[PDB]
């Protein structure tokens, strides 16, 4: 196998939007499920479509892959990603990675990935939010890693290490602001694990993934953490709690879409606040 | 990647089918490699084999992939599979799995799955059956799923869940029809893993799993599991145990296929006669 | 999926070099990243580019992927691979055990097999010698298995057992050639997990491979292991540990490429003779 995307490529659509845009982000946001809405919040606000994007991974029914938002957000240069791919989708890892490298030719050293995800620490609820501390990548363990295939020097080396991969300043700053924003519910923190889906795990996955050390699971994110830790970006992120994954045979319950979706609308608001100020936390670029 | 098959091509196979047959199944049964002999205890017996049918996965040796035979058992209208796909052969997930959804647009409304599975728990004895409480699907955590790629909402939706994966009614009343045949040893049961093959796990894999809290392990029927699952079929099975894990070093003990298959006589009758019996607990349609 | 290579093609590679070389080697030897430097100690040595072997599998740059090396070590006829495949660089796993193949039909019946590895075993150090008791094959756990696909009867089973993969009696022999070295550091022995990279591992992920068991962890070798031991080759061997893998969050430190080859030039000398005269206590044919 081999990544099927060559540097020019990358190139090509970084040029592409340069061209196209006279915005330069320093910050890339990838919006998960939970938080479309942060896209209002920008200001000089400008949408292309994946669909117009050179080489940007297609969907079947081209908008519903869907944009990139270029703008500024609390005085930070911006480029949002509304819409994502999963590997569950279909897409190779090497295509669900695809922007993180057109966002770092494009000047971006930051990058910003947010989540939902179902709770595995038994002391998480619906609405907390999680910084991520770290991951497990169960996926990468098998050989589904976006870098297999040959390395290009010009992104990174052959094997970059994941150890440092979540900023430590990040994280304490981000603390900061949530003190900031006074809260009845404490910032959580913790272990994220992802796995493929898409279908939902068994109670017997659960504990297996709570005896992992995990403190959620979701379905993305590690990949394109990966892939911008391998080529130099700084990363933070942190997922929504959007459920609590059941964890006995007694419980009539069952982890489903639709309220996944319901407690991403209750903390929107929330969110985009929080995402909106840490902005202010993050580096000036030089 | 995707899913080879489109909707067109399951209907068009069913229809097939059900212009070839005048029986209407309601149970499907997978034998695992240790029950084939159930074929005998059909009545109106019917047989196609797998060759004759179209889209169904190909053996390059034809006949040896095995034979579709429909008739009734105890009174209930069954649609048995006397062979059966394995990942270890080659085959994607979606073409292990077609089977399933034939089924259901032939109007099945109920999975039985049976298999040989090796022994993790350390009470298990060699001829043992253990009813299948829950499953550990972890090739499905890497990102082969059957599901993987676009859904079809007619078939299920993109998340199903699988913390109800096995019948609970079905479980209980499973534990009647064994006092009924009484029994020296009790009926067990408990969780299932999943893992690829096709080479034997060693004694370090034997105890990982065993950590993971799985009971028996084998090489297949998650993944049917999962697929039934999503469309909404009811869903039961068993295993055999054929043999208890080697789990220390010290043992001049190997696991082997010859002595899988002749734990698999062993229990042959067995097996038969409660499958069959079992078939009246299954709740009529409507 | 099927395996590209036909048993024709490994007859073919085989006999081309039967052909191009009076040699007949008994022992084949994978020279893991560590020590590539045992070349030297050979006697007669015989030198092929892997590019000039039919069915070899390709580097891009031809030469990178490396030589393969007869000749006589401490009286026993070896063959050796300096330069070896990942799954990481791309390789489908049947191509990156083809050579163990092509060695079995040149007559080889022994497979020795080395790597550098980091550290899981908390007391272990840099520069220690782990001898391979057992290995946890991830990967395999997930469908990425040599084996998968039809099987050919000409090589093995089916169903080939791994719970005695690493011989018994080798692992005795080489705890007494140690003894015979006189070292201050004593010869270590455990677990070797394999994942599957590039990317080096996080603190959650260490954290957990350390609570399956493992001792050591690299990127190599239980696919080679795997496919010795379906076609009969008797296994041994051990890894260099080149680092501990970073286990908690304060540390500054960081698992590096260039750490790990400079490790490897330390024990070079080391490993090289201790090699050498565990070539004596290898059984002759016969
Ligand atoms: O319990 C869960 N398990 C796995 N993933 C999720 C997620 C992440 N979203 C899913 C489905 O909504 C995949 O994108 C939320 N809850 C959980
Ligand atoms: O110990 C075992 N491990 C994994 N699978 C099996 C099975 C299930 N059958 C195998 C080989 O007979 C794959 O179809 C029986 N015993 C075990
Ligand atoms: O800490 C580690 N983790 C995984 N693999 C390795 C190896 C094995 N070599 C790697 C990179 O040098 C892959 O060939 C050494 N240290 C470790």
């Amino acid at each position: 196998m081999e990544n099927g995307y060559t540097y020019e490529d990358y190139k090509n659509t970084a040029e592409w939007l340069l061209s196209h845009t006279k915005h330069r982000p320093q910050v890339a946001i990838i919006c998960g499920s939970g938080l479309g809405g942060l896209t209002d919040k920008l200001t000089q606000a400008q949408i292309f479509d994946y669909s117009e994007i050179p080489n940007f991974p297609r969907s079947t029914v081209p908008g519903h892959a869907g944009r990139l938002v270029f703008g500024f957000l609390n005085g930070r240069a911006c480029v949002m990603m509304q819409g994502r791919f999963h590997m569950y989708e279909g897409y190779p890892l090497w295509k669900v990675t695809f922007p993180v490298r057109v966002f770092h030719l494009l000047g971006v050293d930051t990058l910003v990935v947010t989540n939902a995800a179902g709770g595995l620490n038994p002391k998480f609820e619906v609405g907390d939010i999680m910084l991520i501390r770290d991951h497990i990548n169960l996926p990468g363990f098998s050989g589904q890693n976006p870098l297999r295939g040959p390395n290009d020097e010009r992104f990174g080396d052959r094997f970059p290490a994941m150890s440092d991969a979540y900023d430590r300043t990040m994280r304490q700053r981000a603390l900061s602001t949530w003190k900031q924003m006074g809260e009845q519910r404490e910032l959580q923190e913790g272990t994220y694990v992802m796995v493929a889906g898409p279908s939902f795990e068994t109670v017997a996955e659960c504990r297996v993934l709570q005896k992992l050390g995990a403190d959620a699971v979701g379905m993305s994110t590690v990949p394109e953490v990966i892939v911008a830790r391998h080529c130099g970006l700084r990363v933070f992120g942190f997922s929504l709690i959007t459920n609590k994954v059941i964890m006995d045979y007694e419980s009539l319950e069952k982890a489903n879409h639709e309220e996944v979706l319901a407690a991403g609308k209750q903390a929107a608001q929330k969110l985009e606040q929080f995402v909106s100020i840490l902005m202010a936390s993050i580096p000036l670029p030089d």
